[PDB]
RNA sequence: UUACCAGCU
């Protein structure tokens, strides 16, 4: 169940071991008969006994956890002291010391009350300070040093995982931003904090039919205004006496003259000035990283309520990150049709593409080109640098089509388009003047879905003459290559007669919540070529007709069927992973088994996940820097047959390693086979000469959900199943 | 869309 073929490296990662004092907490069950009634008094009589007897503790609603045996094990109060004065039963009954599956909820909320100790606010489910501010002056904006703190119990052990995180909070106040404005989708997701009190809400509505004039309830019913009330409280005023609101419901209210919004919008994740500046602060190091980790720890273990707070309970919590041995696949071979080139450590072989041909070129007998008068010169310079750079890469190009649109609108290209395209036709390239999402949907959705042509869209502004004009000519023909059903490089699979599959899906709250599922599984010994398909639906049902469609084409293609079928799982939360196994893998086993007779595939399912809070450094000596990409860590951390891969290479920071966990194996694959395989799934990206996060059937997968959901809204063409059209 | 990684009220 663990990998074996790889040479090992020094590696580090951010955990703590926490010490197993764990037997000592005992378990008290409380009851209460005759009123009952809530918290409010439960808390107050529950203090009160308990206190004398003992202090420290949680007790949620009927268990409850303390350290020490209660004075008396059994012990039976019988007054409330409530204002109605009736009488309650309480009874107290110690009930083993602590299930090993019930310690890890208990630490929980002591280390979250820890963390509140140290005067950190919880906003998200993440740990800001308020008093430390990095501050970018440019933009009115600045960072607050975070922590992504979860104790959790992994394979290694009860382990804490901490996380440097920054979250950008603008100085600007809300109202300039309304004044900005002048966005119900961009606010709502947003934790919008007060800045008098310091305080953080999730906001829920903006409100401008409130006014400030009316006045909350408070003083058992008194109305006081929100100026009158933050005056006497907070000691500041607001200037405008008539004023939009926003509302978070627990009828709380909030200010925008004093509300400061939180992350960045949607302008501001456009706008590239933003994002670079913002980059050189919220991207870290690696060794900044973890000088802020030893900070953090050596702060935590300084403070007096902390440093008290562990003793009550206990526990003694190391004081350095835990080390660890993951292995470095060997670099592999990238094969193209008259040469090998061998990837450098950073994995790139984007300059070696230019100088090499393709495996295979669909010769481009005739294209089209449209373009609008303005860019007509564009569009001619450009043919003919594409003419003059294809021959070096092994491409058989011919002069074009050349269409001048009578507009720069959408519509007058669709009126060309549809008297252009011919079956003769190879594939139709465009150009455009302006960026606009809606005229790149229409253009991809007649060339995806309405007529079986393969396309290109192609935005002025990159070739704008100077020395784009190369750059852009070699990184588009190698695209149009493979969106002709041409592949540009290979990689040696030793697996035979296997059809990996990938499935990533991509929620859009627009499209009604449809959920959209891509399906890419390659056809072909040499992972080259793929067959999509797109289910959807309000998965559970489309998935069937997609797997049984492919089985189909590669019945169709390689005269037999695989014998082994893996399936890589994206998109799906880590509660949710069950709920896969449960109901996903034997709908499949079942479904493609009916079809056919006698045939039984092996159903190899892993669930692959991005988004986590594990990282993975390393050293060579005693300076912390990013391992090279190739990395598997297998053991100590993960848990049930798991394991982590680093494979990509980041210019500036840190590097987020891919998690993948095996839900179910019958394939008779190694681990170390599918490690290997999944590493190697890892460079057939042909956008990017190199390697990338997630394995590329599912990098096709997503890319495919992406456009289907984001523009094409429909299914594409059977016609273009085979070729990779998205691309 | 030339292309990869981010009590409060
Ligand atoms: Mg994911
Ligand atoms: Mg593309």
């Amino acid at each position: 169940q663990r990998g074996s073929s790889g040479q090992p490296v020094p590696v580090s990662a951010n955990y703590l071991p926490l010490k197993g004092n764990m037997d000592g907490v005992f378990k008290y069950a409380v009851g209460f008969n005759p009123p009952v009634e809530d918290i409010r008094s439960r808390s107050q009589l529950l203090n009160e006994h308990k206190e004398l007897i003992g202090l420290t503790r949680v007790f949620d609603g009927s268990t409850l956890y303390v350290p020490k045996r209660i004075c008396e094990q059994r012990l039976d109060l019988m007054s409330t002291r409530q204002t109605d004065g009736a009488s309650i039963k309480v009874t107290i009954s110690l009930v083993d010391s602590v299930k090993n599956r019930d310690v890890v909820q208990l630490m929980n909320v002591i280390f979250k009350r820890i963390l509140r100790s140290l005067k950190l606010q919880r906003i998200g489910r993440d740990y800001y300070d308020a008093n430390s501010p990095l501050e970018v002056p440019q933009h009115k904006m600045q960072l607050w040093p975070g922590y992504v703190t979860a104790i959790n119990r992994h394979e290694g052990g009860l382990m804490l995982v901490l996380d440097v995180s920054h979250r950008v909070m603008k100085t600007d106040t809300a109202l300039d931003f309304l004044y900005e404005l002048y966005a119900f989708k961009q606010l709502v997701g947003s934790v919008v904090l007060t800045r008098y009190n310091n305080r953080t809400y999730e906001i829920d509505d903006i409100a401008w039919d409130k006014n400030p004039r009316c006045a909350f309830q408070d003083h058992a019913g008194s109305q006081i205004t929100f100026v009158d009330y933050y005056k006497r409280a907070y000691d500041l005023d607001i200037t405008d006496l008539e004023q939009p609101l926003l509302i978070h419901r627990p009828m709380v209210c909030l200010v925008p003259e004093l509300c400061a919004m939180t992350g960045l919008t949607d302008a501001a994740r456009s706008d590239f000035k933003v994002m670079k500046d913002l980059a050189v602060h919220t991207r870290v190091p690696p060794e900044k990283r973890a000088e802020s980790f030893r900070k953090f720890i050596q702060r935590l273990n300084t403070t007096k309520e902390a440093s008290e707070l562990l003793h009550s309970w206990g526990l003694v919590l190391d004081s350095r990150m835990l080390d660890m041995q993951g292995r470095r696949l060997p670099p592999e071979k990238i094969l193209f049709k008259h040469s090998s080139i061998v990837a450098n450590m950073e994995a790139d072989w984007s300059r070696e593409c230019l100088k090499e041909h393709v495996i295979s070129a669909v010769s481009l007998l005739d294209w089209a080109v449209l373009f609008v008068r303005k860019d007509q010169g564009k569009a001619t310079d450009f043919v003919n640098m594409l003419s003059k750079v294809c021959p070096p890469i092994g491409m058989e190009v011919h002069e074009p089509k050349m269409v001048e649109v009578v507009n720069d609108r959408t519509e007058s290209y669709l009126r060309a388009l549809r008297e252009l395209i011919a079956p003769r036709l190879q594939m139709v390239v465009i150009v455009f003047p302006t960026s606009r999402d809606d005229r790149y949907s229409a253009v991809k959705k007649l060339c995806c879905i309405e007529s079986p042509i393969p396309s290109q869209v192609l935005i002025a502004r990159t070739i704008t003459q100077q020395q784009k004009l190369r750059s852009v000519a070699q990184k588009v023909a190698l695209q149009m290559n493979a969106k002709l059903g041409g592949e540009l490089w290979a990689v040696e699979i030793p697996l035979k007669s296997c059809m990996v599959v990938g499935i990533d899906v991509y929620h859009d709250k627009s499209y009604g919540n449809k959920s959209i599922a891509g399906f890419v599984a390659s056809t072909n010994p040499s992972f080259t070529r793929w067959y999509s398909r797109t289910a959807m639906q309000e998965l559970i049902h489309e998935l069937k007709l997609c797997m049984q469609a492919a089985l189909k084409k590669y019945n169709e293609m390689n005269q037999s069927l695989p014998e082994r079928i893996i399936v890589f799982r994206d998109g799906v939360g880590e509660g949710r992973e069950e709920y896969v196994s449960e109901f996903e893998v034997p709908q499949f086993n079942s479904c493609f088994s009916i079809f056919g007779e006698n045939y039984c595939p092996k159903l190899a399912v892993v669930v692959v996940q991005k988004r986590i809070t594990t990282r993975i450094f390393g050293r060579s000596g005693h300076s912390y820097d990013n391992p090279p990409p190739g990395v598997i860590v297998d053991h100590t951390i993960t848990k049930s047959y798991d394991f982590y891969l680093v494979s990509q290479h980041v210019r500036q920071g840190t590097v987020s390693p891919t998690y993948y966990r095996v839900i179910y194996d019958k394939s008779g694959l190694k681990p170390d086979h599918l490690q290997r395989l999944t590493y190697k799934l890892t460079h057939m990206y042909y956008n990017w000469p190199g390697t990338i996060r997630t394995p590329a059937p599912c990098k096709y997968a997503h890319k495919l959900a992406f456009l289907v959901g984001k523009s094409l809204h429909r299914d594409p063409a059977h016609e273009l199943s085979d070729r990779l059209f998205f691309l």
